[PDB]
């Protein structure tokens, strides 16, 4: 009757959606208050973390200090965690959502459906879950982070779902006054948003280290931002629209990873000191997104052959990769699409 | 024949643009390599400039071109011209209109550079047609994210030109446009030119959350449904079509970064909020008393709005007014965006 939601993850992410979730399951009675959480087992101090979770309500190790709602239950095994779910909420790391997968093939609930918080990337990771599980899926994405919606610190974000009804219900079950949602219908457009936006970043990073100013960033935000528009015309599928870049998913994300963010960061220390993409990964983040997705989009282009419509894009591959020197970054924008 | 260009204006941004456009209209074709530049004359000017060929007072350090004409008197500096290119202070385009009227060339056309906007029968009133008006010219507008020092240095951005006619937004961007000043034209002139004064309104709300201490997530989204507003406000008020994609333009989404991210409402507001000092005394303290446009913008707003019971569909708008005019704690400005018409 009521829906049974299970959340597959258990990090600093995963913790702060639990808080958001667990309170709207209680309290809507369209949802079921038994929350899962799926959560890695681990020896902490002599006693395993589902332990401690199910006793003091509180992730002492991703999330110290927050108590979650006493009606989220951490669940060891994966497929026990989902097994009854008719909603799953998708919160692992990238590097780990293809193994997970292959542990729930097969073993969910008829009917079920999911959602992915997962950003970055091509193919999109929630297509990735849903043909391996066999489950529509939504995705979750904005301008936000995992400290400060634990935290309750006022942000957006954007859902996409294609059926309206399920849309709602998503909705219902992740919003609050400090984390507001709007719903759109263009899955695959909210979604690109999360990996491409870092391309764009990187190029705002080497403007930052080039010594340029706000107003040529801003350009070099925009730009980026068209060539997003146009590149997800040509590779989504479904409908996509300029007016869904308008949302939390694009033009927030965009600015809040152009003004702080790690590939803003490397970006603009690469431009002022010399040092490779890979050296600043070793140093700063013990792989960086925004470069290898340039990378792949080099390829998808030469493909289409429409290299020369993705100037942008195609200097941040270039100077991460081909030895393009970055001082070269701003001369690559002379002569954009956009302005013919 | 060959179009005669007359710059309206000879400050800091006039001057800058003098640069790219005598550059322009000497180099191409179908330009007159003549251009009328009208400068108010100054004890300490326009011989300075004919003869030193730099504005010693308001762009000292650049060369305008050679085939620039300081002309004292903004009637002879006009009256043969084709385009004319207002670039004044708004508190000065009043008057020169006032002497220009009745003095044109025939069929000559105009662009506004000025970003703001002024007051009229609906409350608000373009700039643009405050001058189409009074002088019965058709009118273009030049919006976005830039700004004069940089133009002159030759630092990469981009703008925006509205311009109802094609054949007449071409002939625009061709006397504007430089490898390191790159122009969209769109069709949509009250668009264009209403992001300018709106945008203050946003960047009141953006330095309140720098006031306040929130980060950028947060700025991100007030930023964004500051944005959402001038759409919506835009679809409702303005004359002329209206295109969300539009504000993804230069004369929107950039010039609101910039603004939100640099400039005097952004900063001023952060001091309201971090001090509790009213603005009219921010004014005082750092800007010899000159009023930040970005809240008198707003009590324009409210007043729209309040005509037109449409209030309670501009929190973001609607709380800048409370804020700086009714005594509204700016430390319930962030509660005022968790209902907002866009999450409904
Ligand atoms: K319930
Ligand atoms: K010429």
């Amino acid at each position: 009757a009521s829906k049974k939601v299970c959340i597959v993850g258990s990090g600093n992410w995963g913790s702060a959606i639990a808080k958001i979730v667990g309170g709207n399951a209680a309290q809507l009675a369209q949802f079921d208050p038994r929350v899962t959480m799926w959560v890695f087992e681990e020896d902490i101090g002599g006693k395993k973390l589902t332990e401690i979770i199910n006793t003091q309500h509180e992730n002492v190790k991703y999330l110290p200090g927050h108590k979650l709602p006493p009606n989220v239950v951490a669940v060891p095994d994966v497929v026990q965690a989902a097994e009854d779910a008719d909603i799953l909420i998708f919160v692992v790391p990238h590097q780990f959502i293809g193994k997970i997968c292959d542990q729930l093939k097969g073993h969910l609930k008829a009917n079920a459906t999911g959602i992915s918080l997962i950003k970055g990337v091509l193919k999109l990771i929630s297509e990735v879950i849903g043909e391996r599980l066999g489950i529509p899926m939504s995705v979750l994405m904005g301008a936000n982070i995992a400290s400060e919606v634990a935290d309750e610190k006022f942000c957006e974000t954007t859902i996409g779902c294609k059926d309206p009804a399920q849309g709602q219900l998503l909705k219902e079950l992740m919003q609050t006054p400090n984390f507001r949602i709007t719903v759109v219908q263009e899955v695959d457009t909210v979604e690109i948003c999360g990996a491409l936006k870092n391309v764009v970043a990187v190029g705002a990073g080497f403007c930052d280290g080039l010594g340029f100013g706000d107003n040529t960033k801003a350009a070099v935000i925009r730009l980026g931002l068209m060539e997003m528009i146009a590149f997800a015309k040509l590779f989504c599928s479904g409908p996509v629209s300029s007016a869904t870049f308008l949302e939390s998913c694009g033009v927030a994300d965009l600015i809040t990873t152009c003004y702080g963010g790690r590939n803003r960061k490397v970006a603009e220390a690469f431009a002022r000191t010399g040092k490779s993409i890979e050296q600043l990964e070793k140093e700063l983040l013990n792989k960086l997104q925004g470069p290898e997705t340039a990378r792949e989009l080099y390829s998808i282009l030469q493909h289409k052959g429409l290299v020369d419509k993705f100037p942008l894009f195609m200097a941040v591959y270039k100077v991460c990769y081909e030895g393009q020197p970055v001082g070269e970054f701003i001369h690559c924008l002379q002569n954009h699409p956009e302005h013919m």
